[PDB]
């Protein structure tokens, strides 16, 4: 487990506060204002990708990118 808990609870709190879907960036930029952390995109791209249970991508196309997220319906 170690700090990744963490990580998911913050993203979570992110698509939680602003109710449209949101990119890695936004989600990590979003991370860095509050809980005053810095952060790449990859670890939450990692974070997104690794929890299919709690996000999807709310493009099925394949014509967004960089990808738009959402909290599992």
């Amino acid at each position: 487990f170690m700090e990744t808990q963490k990580l998911i609870s913050m993203v979570k709190e992110a698509l939680e506060k602003y109710q449209y879907p949101l990119t890695a960036k936004n989600i990590k930029v979003v991370i860095q204002k509050e809980h005053n952390v810095v952060l790449p995109t990859g670890s939450i791209n990692s974070i997104l990708y690794s929890n299919s249970e709690l996000f999807e991508k709310i493009d099925k196309t394949n014509t967004i990118y960089p990808p738009l997220w959402i909290r599992k319906n």
